[PDB]
C-alpha cells in the first residue's frame, strides 16, 4: 500500500502546483484588461478558466487525495460526471475561442474597437450551447461510473473503455480539430494569410499537446480488456494516468497564448504600465 | 389503466393538432410560390414537409393510438425506425437550409435570377444524401426496438439508451449546431456581415428550442437506469416524453422562418396578391 | 466447402487486380512530377497510395487468402487494426486532399509556383494527424476482433456491429462529407465559382461511389442480428462483402482524379513528353 500513498502524494502534488497556475492565469487575465480585449475572448476566457476549476478541482476527489473510505458509488457517479463537464467544455471553448481569433485576425478586426454587439451575443450564444452539451454529452458517464480496486480512485469500468473513448476522441480531436483544420486550409490559399500563420503555429502545437496527453490514456484503458500486489500492467495504468492530470498545468497555459495575436508583447506593456503608476 | 388512455388523448389530440399545423404550413408554401423562390430552397423545403409527414405518421404508431394489441416486436421495430428517419432527416435538412441561407444572403444573391443550375444541383445532391444518411443511421435502431411494458407504446430499451442519447447528439445538435456556428462565427467578422444578423437571430432560437425539445428526454432514458401501479419515476418520463411530442408542431413552423430573408414580408405580398385576383 | 474455395478465389482475384492497379497508380503519379504539382499534392497523394497499401495488403490476410490454420485470435485482431488504419486514412486522406485542392482552385492558386512553405507545413501537419486518429480510432477493433466461423476469414462480432458501423459511418460519410458540402455550399455562393465546378462534379460521384461501396456491408451486420450448409442469409454477407473489397481497386483511381484540375489533360501532356525525349 506504500506505492499507493506515493500516487496520492503525486497526485496531490500535480495538482496544487495546477492550482497554483490557473490562479496565476487569472491574475494575468485580470492585469490584461488594460489591453482592451473584445467582449467575445473576455467570455471565452474567462468561461475556459471556470472549466478548468470545476476540472481541477473534480480531478482530486477523483483520486481520492481527501475522500478516501467515503467514496461510494454516488460520489464516484457525481465526481465522473463534474470532471468530464470540465474536460469537454475545455475542447469547445477552446476550439470556439481559435474559430473566432483565426476569422477576427485573418480579416484584420482583431481589437477593441473593431467587435460590435453581435460578435459578442454569438460568443455568448457559443458559451451557453458549449456548457450544455457538455452537461448532455457527460450524462452518459454519469450513469456508468463505478469504484477503482486497483487503485483507490474513482475510473469508468473498463468494459464500457471503448465508449468512452469514441466519446472522448470526437468531443477532444474527432471534431473541434477537424473543423479547424478545415478553416485552416480555406484560410492557406486566401488573401487574408499574411498576418495569420503566428496564430496558426499555435493552434499547431496546442492539438499536437492535447493529443499527446489524452491518447496514451483513454487507448490504454480499451487495449487492457485484450492484455489482461501490482504489476506492469497496473503501473503504466498510473504512468498513462498522471499525462491526463498533467493537463490541468497545460492546457491553462494556452488560454493567453491564444488571448490575441502577439499575447507575449501585450502582456508586456500590461505588465509594464501595471508597475509604474496602475 | 385510465391514466393510460388520458396519455393516449393528450399525444392524439397533439398528433391531430401537428397535422393540421404541417396542412397549414404546406398550403403556406404552395401560395409563397408566387414570390418565385430558388430551386434549392424549394427543394429543402419540399423535403423537410415529406420528412415531417413521416415523423408524424410514426410517432402515432408508436404511441400505439390505434395499433394497439398487435404492436408486435416486428412492428415495434419497423415504426421507431421510421420515426428515427424524419428525426435525422430533419436535422439534416434544416442545417443544410440554414447554410444554403446564409451564403445565399451574406453575398446578397438569395433571389430567383441570382441561383444557377449548379446551385439546384448541390441543393438536389444534398437532400439525396441526408436521405440515404438518415436511413443508415436508423438502421441501428431498426434492430434494436421492444415493447415498452410501463406504457402501452414502443420504446428503445434502457439497455441502448446510452448509445441512443449519443447518435441522437451528433445527429441533432452535435454537427449542424458546430457546423452552423462555425459558418456564423467566421460570418461575424466578414465584409457580408450587414444583412446576416436578422437570419443569425433565427438560427439561434431554432436550435435553442431544439435543445430544449430533445436533450430532455434521451438525458433522462440515460439517468433511469441508475435512479431505478405508476409512480414518480412514470410520469416524469410521460413529461419528458411528450416535450418531444411537441417538436411535430414547432418545427414546422421554422419551415417558413427559414424560406427568405424576410418570410413575415414575402408571405404578406404573396397571401394579399392572391387572394385579389390570382 | 467448395463454395468456400470460390469465395477464397474471387477476393484473391480481385485483390491481385487491385494489386496492379495501385502499382499503376504508384507508376501514373511518378510521371506526373514532370508537370510540377504543389508539394500539399505530394504529400497526400502519396499518403494516400501507403494507405491503399495498408489496406490492400490487410483485407487478403483477413480473408485468409494464405493464412488459413495459423489465425488465431491474436492475428485476427492485428489483422483487424491494420484494415481499419488504412480505412480510416483513405478518408481523412481524401477529405483534406478534397478540401486543399477545392480552395487553391477557387482562389486560382492551384499551380507549383503558386504555393508557400506554410501552404506544405499544414499539408504535413495534417497527414501526422490522419494517421494518429486512424490508429486511435481502429484501437477499438483490436480489443473486440473475432475470428469467423461461417466463413474462415475474420470479422468483427455481430454483438459489436452496431458500434462498428458507427464509427464507420462518421469516419467515411458523416464527417467528411458534411464539412465538404458546407464548403461547397459556401462556394456555391461565391465569386469563386466559375471554375470550381468540374471539381465539385468529381467529389460528388466520388462519395456517392464510397455510398454505395460502405452502407451495404455494414448495414447487413446489423440487420443480421435480428434476421437470424450455407444459407441465403450467407451468401448476402458474401455479396454485400466483395462491394466492400472492390473499394481496393476503385479508389485508387480516384487520388488522380483529384490530383489537380483536369488530370486528364495534365497527364496526357506528362505522358507525351516522356515518350518523346525523357
Amino acid at each position: 500500500s506504500a506505492d499507493r500513498a506515493a500516487s496520492d502524494l503525486l497526485i496531490g502534488m500535480f495538482g496544487s502546483v495546477s492550482l497554483v497556475n490557473l490562479l496565476t492565469i487569472i491574475g494575468c487575465l485580470w492585469v490584461l484588461r488594460v489591453t482592451r480585449p473584445p467582449v467575445s475572448v473576455m467570455i471565452f476566457t474567462w468561461n475556459l478558466v471556470l472549466s478548468q476549476f470545476f476540472s481541477i478541482l473534480a480531478t482530486m476527489l477523483s483520486k481520492g487525495i481527501m475522500l478516501r473510505g467515503a467514496l461510494n458509488l454516488s460520489l464516484c457517479r457525481l465526481v465522473l460526471f463534474v470532471d468530464d463537464v470540465g474536460l469537454y467544455s475545455t475542447a469547445l471553448f477552446f476550439l470556439f475561442l481559435i474559430l473566432d481569433r483565426l476569422s477576427a485576425i485573418s480579416y484584420g478586426r482583431d481589437l477593441w474597437h473593431h467587435e460590435t454587439r453581435e460578435n459578442a451575443g454569438v460568443a455568448l450564444y457559443a458559451v451557453a450551447f458549449a456548457w450544455v452539451l457538455s452537461i448532455v454529452a457527460a450524462v452518459p458517464t454519469a450513469a456508468t461510473g463505478s469504484l477503482d480496486y486497483r487503485w483507490l480512485g474513482c475510473q469508468i469500468p473498463i468494459q464500457y473503455a471503448a465508449v468512452d473513448l469514441t466519446i472522448k476522441m470526437w468531443f477532444l480531436l474527432g471534431a473541434p480539430m477537424i473543423a479547424v483544420l478545415a478553416n485552416v486550409v480555406e484560410l492557406a490559399y486566401s488573401d487574408r494569410r499574411d498576418h495569420v500563420w503566428s496564430y496558426v503555429g499555435r493552434v499547431c502545437t496546442f492539438y499536437v499537446t492535447c493529443l499527446m496527453l489524452f491518447v496514451p490514456y483513454y487507448c490504454f484503458r480499451v487495449l487492457r480488456g485484450v492484455l489482461q500486489g501490482f504489476g506492469i500492467m497496473d503501473y503504466v495504468e498510473l504512468a498513462t494516468r498522471t499525462l491526463l492530470t498533467m493537463r490541468l498545468g497545460i492546457l491553462p497555459l494556452f488560454i493567453i497564448a491564444f488571448f490575441s495575436r502577439e499575447p507575449t508583447k501585450d502582456l508586456d506593456d500590461s505588465f509594464d504600465y501595471l508597475v509604474e503608476r496602475c
